[PDB]
């Protein structure tokens, strides 16, 4: 092999970073939505304005608008929290059901009930650890979850901890799928990212509203990436944003969702 990749010397460049900065490299550059409106109505008890429950909603919605996911039938959704995704999920047209499980507790985030357009059709389920759950058959199965670390070893194994257990709900057939990958950049990851590649499709993807201090990308159905080079490119993008001045952030309008129910 040959040695320390450029994800891990990102890692490595970000571990030493001085606090200053860290808070300076982490947005720099990125695309971000204003969420300050959404937060205050939400804190409100606001549930008929269209307000997202978290800055997930507007990642998926730059994939899907993007075609690399096209969301139908009965969706699941893995490490739902409030709900970002489930709640995105079910305003799209072919999408029936949506189902989101998240583990909730102290520490963790729990299902915010707002009224967003088709809320009717979507259950969050609590108190649920997903690794623990027998996988279940669906049309579009997404799933968000990886804790960052310090140390790139624990992303690797946390990473192919989430990957594992999303096989088997991949073994379920699923005709559309996005996953959460913590840590695509040590030789392990890449050479298993393609093998699942090989097995089950689909290719990585950088969303811009990812800050730069991690590494994720999205492993989406409709993408046909080949591994290495998409790693390798977000590696130099993270890099690169290391160096020189403080880029300016992108700001954008959040997503609105709507209000009111589904007709069956
Ligand atoms: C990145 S957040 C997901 C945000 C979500 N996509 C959104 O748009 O709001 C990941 C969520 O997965 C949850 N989680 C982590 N491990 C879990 C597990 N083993 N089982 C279920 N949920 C888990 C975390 O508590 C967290 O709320
Ligand atoms: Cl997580």
């Amino acid at each position: 092999g040959t040695g320390e990749t450029l994800g891990e010397k990102w890692k490595a460049r970000l571990n030493q970073m001085s606090a200053l900065e860290f808070y300076s490299y982490k947005k720099s550059g990125i695309t971000e939505v204003c969420r300050e409106e959404a937060r205050r109505a939400l804190k409100d008890g606001v549930a008929t304005g269209g307000h997202a429950v978290s800055r997930g909603s507007a990642k998926l919605r730059w994939l899907v608008e993007r075609g690399y996911l096209q969301p139908y039938g009965k969706v699941i959704d893995l490490g739902c929290g409030r709900g970002g995704w489930s709640y995105y999920a079910a305003t799209i047209r072919k999408v029936q059901e949506v189902k989101g499980y998240t583990k909730g507790g102290p520490g963790h985030e729990e299902p915010m009930l707002v009224q967003s357009y088709g809320w009717n059709i979507v259950r969050l389920k609590s108190g649920v650890d997903v690794f623990h759950m027998a996988a279940e058959p669906c049309d579009t199965l997404l799933c968000d979850i990886g804790e960052s670390s310090s140390s790139p070893e624990v992303e690797e194994a946390r990473t192919l901890r989430v990957l594992s257990m999303v096989g088997d709900w991949l073994e379920k057939r699923p005709g559309a799928f996005c996953i959460k990958v913590l840590c695509p950049y040590t030789s392990t990851m890449m050479e298993t990212l393609e093998r699942l590649q090989r097995r089950y499709g689909g290719g990585l993807v950088r969303v811009p509203l990812s800050r730069n201090s991690t590494h994720e990308m999205y492993w989406v159905s409709g993408a046909k990436s080949n591994t290495i080079k998409s790693v390798s490119t977000t590696s130099q993008l993270l890099l690169g944003r290391m160096d020189g001045p403080r880029r300016p952030v992108k700001y954008e309008e959040d997503v609105n969702l709507g209000s009111g129910t589904r007709a069956v």
